[PDB]
């Protein structure tokens, strides 16, 4: 490669024909530092993960970290305006499992570009409440959910044209004259965006959500959509999701529908497949959080829901996330780059750390992942935490970003 | 008219050239019963409003209610599939100020149809916390906001085609071949929706929001958008909103932008015009609710935000709303028709009652509106409330829908 150094003491992860992974005791894991606060967080994440791997496996296993480049640091290494090097994309695919810090874009989203170029069609966002975390809501412990957000289509496709541009004028002309569209209120000054939602995109996402409910013995899968206004996109997501539940999982209607249920083939438990209109859902996650579990939704809805839920559990700064295809997994910090805090060793490294926890569990290294959860639980209860938590607690000891890393490692004992 | 009886003892409201209203002591007010629970709520609203008007003005003023028809009741009066009679639309325009219960649609939204046909481009949703109301959040009293939701464009235009339909095939073909679109992930099975957002639609909505902040001495106007992914629609809303603030209200940048500020010409106070990305905004309304006041946003975002906020303050069942143009005002219950509760005198009439409170204030009858607020405040504190509140309170006296009407009227003394 041009600027990538492959660790010679490591082994490349390989994907079996059934999509299971071959992970050695010495796997290579590519990482992207991230813009801004990625500078502060990345070394702390690596140190914490290495410590957890050491604790769980007594030195037999070790991660061989391989730096690859995206965003500002990529432009510095590769040259002006090389924000996403071709070889970064190739390595992400070839080495299978990776982790990234936050990315920005100069004045389309590099984050979205990664998900789309690599066809990482699942955005996976677990929502859990850690005891002792200050929350804006009365009963945050009642929230335990897993969001499956569709990552490859919807209005996130980036298909749009600016008002009064020749391209926008042409599309509006087509819509008015060829399609007979009369519903554009102000055609003279309208920007136009396109929203594609497919049976194929819906089905692969919903399949993953339902299979996750089976594999992890979850109670329900809720299809979240705004299908009463967007009948042929959001409504179609709902329709195809229910159809797949019926066909592939043998779900049957509850009281003539629209909800369904089937028996978990691995545990025997009942799994309800239901649906919520997106606006109502934002109400019900607050009012009746215990009624929801696995969520399957579209790209835009998933964005809003994931953020609302992270806020609800007081976890804005520690929300983990993954972007998955059948054969590539990229784990990520879920917050912004926070440029005014960059280099100041101040922000919470918890998000990338818990995304690394997800990564370890994906590798089959569940023992090491459990070590991280234990450390996090203990550190929060001790109130030895970064400013973002400390400020909302009583009697807390405020620590630096790297300092929180040290607190976590201590709490692995 | 075919089936409308004009009260001969009433006077038609008229609109002056400056859009101010000429309202007599005996104005005619059209009302739509509403589907489902509209049967239960409507008579109670009328009784409560009449009592408030009596209390404030000692019999000098009286509303002359005029029933007009929409939804199921319209089909019964006018004939099969006449869901929105032409004369209903004509009367709503001609009589200026009206109130409606909830509407459904047979298996596009009659509610949306009304807003679009009458060009009621502002959806106005006040968000306030009533002392004593059970809320899911720790500090509901910190939420006091007014949502200006754009009502005439966005993905609510209803411009869409079903997957694999000849129309969808044609649009996708156009996009691929003529516009060079490559970003449709699954063109074979994609439904397509169109999202129009205009400078003209943005400007008239934002103008109303900023003028409201001036007239009511509010602290700030926040433009809420997802303009980092939808650059030419949601981003254009942001851009045009800021431009209008600068041009029409003399706003100037804070620290080189993007936020702005100007002096209220009526009170002298500073008004900040700022912006929030929609996903972040759903976090910040929970975490820092006191930082937000007047909100200006698009159709879809406004829908989600209005519902989330109503839930936050424990006001899902008492959230008032108005749909306004420069010359027509339609006040509405904001909940669904709840068919399994219809005819059972059980649901909360508070939403339509507080929408009527807004209606009275729009008529210039602020004294009568204040009577309703007083009654509502007192009734809630007494815990003499409908089941939806009673169940979440301790030591409450559960009353029927009509029973709550009586409690309110008692509390006008």
């Amino acid at each position: 490669y041009q600027h990538i150094k492959v660790p010679e003491g490591g082994d490349k992860i390989t994907v079996n024909k059934d999509f299971s992974l071959n992970v050695s005791d010495q796997p290579i894991i590519p990482y992207i530092e991230g813009d801004g606060t990625g500078f502060d967080i990345t070394p702390v994440m690596i140190k914490v993960v290495d410590a957890a791997v050491e604790k769980a496996y007594g030195g037999k296993k070790k991660i061989h970290w391989m730096e690859i480049y995206a965003g500002e640091k990529a432009t510095k290494v590769y040259g002006p305006d090389v924000w996403l090097p071709e070889e970064t994309l190739q390595v992400l695919k070839e080495y299978v499992v990776s982790i990234k810090g936050p990315l920005t874009t100069p004045v389309r989203s590099l984050n979205v570009a990664l998900r789309q170029e690599l066809d990482l069609y699942v955005c996976l966002r677990p929502i859990q409440y850690f005891k002792g975390v200050p929350s804006p809501v009365r009963e945050p412990e009642k929230t335990n959910m897993v969001i499956f957000r569709e990552n490859s289509e919807d209005i996130y496709a980036g298909i749009e044209w600016a008002a009064e541009s020749e391209q926008a004028k042409k599309v509006i002309k087509f819509l008015q004259e060829e399609m007979g569209v009369k519903k554009i209120r102000f055609p003279q000054t309208s920007g136009i965006g396109i929203k594609p939602v497919s049976k194929e995109g819906t089905e692969r996402l919903v399949r993953k959500a339902i299979q996750y409910a089976i594999d992890n013995d979850r109670k329900s899968v809720t299809l979240v959509h705004k299908g009463n206004i967007m009948k042929f996109t959001e409504g179609a997501f709902r329709d195809a999701g229910y159809a797949l539940a019926q066909k592939e999982f043998g779900a049957e209607l509850i009281d003539g529908g629209p909800w369904m249920k089937f028996k978990n083939p691995k545990t025997g438990n009942e799994i309800v497949v239901k649906d919520s209109i997106a606006d109502a859902f934002l109400q019900q996650i607050l009012l009746r959080p215990a009624e929801y579990d696995v969520i399957a939704t579209l790209n835009l809805n998933g964005d809003y829901i994931s953020d609302a839920l992270a806020a609800q559990v007081g976890g804005i700064g520690i929300a983990p996330g993954a972007n998955l295809s059948d054969s590539v997994a990229m784990f990520e910090a879920t917050h912004g780059t926070a440029p005014k805090y960059a280099g100041k060793d101040y922000v919470n490294p918890g998000s990338e750390i818990l995304s690394a926890e997800m990564m370890l569990r994906h590798l089959g290294w569940t023992e090491a992942a459990d070590v991280i959860i234990s450390a996090m639980e203990k550190s929060i209860k001790q109130k030895r935490v970064t400013y973002d938590f400390a400020r909302l607690m009583e009697g807390a000891t405020q620590v630096s970003c790297s300092g929180f890393g040290q607190v976590l490692i201590e709490n692995m004992e």
